[PDB]
DNA sequence: CCGGAGGACAGTCCTCCGG
DNA sequence: CCGGAGGACTGTCCTCCGG
């Protein structure tokens, strides 16, 4: 499912074949399929927490 | 057709029948269907705008 | 090139059961 | 009194379309 970094960067269709996907292979570009990087919980708790820690001070 | 506030904080079934749902008619209580609580948007930019604006204090 | 559909999915948001 | 289950809804987050 996870398209590579470069087709990601590019908003294109990845073929998804590890080691180097079709376009990287053929273009001798680095095929890195990087991890999905973690964000903050987008939870009503964490929004009103932090929008009220801020507006308080 | 939304529950009234007494049944609401008592977590009871409402008949939602305006102006007086059955329990407040039967029981002679003030019935109020106070309106849609507006909140801030649990969207990503607003979470981020705000923790950035707190990380900046 | 890159905004946006398309959509599966996460976490809300109210309600009322049943202990 | 209330924990949290059930369900519609809201917005996400990912990918790849299509001008």
């Amino acid at each position: 499912e996870q398209a590579c970094d470069i087709c990601r960067l590019k908003k294109l269709k990845c073929s998804k074949e590890k080691p180097k996907c079709a376009k990287c292979l053929k273009n001798n570009w680095e095929c890195r399929y990087s991890p999905k990087t973690k964000r903050s919980p987008l939870t009503r708790a964490h929004l009103t927490e932090v929008e009220s820690r801020l507006e308080r001070l």
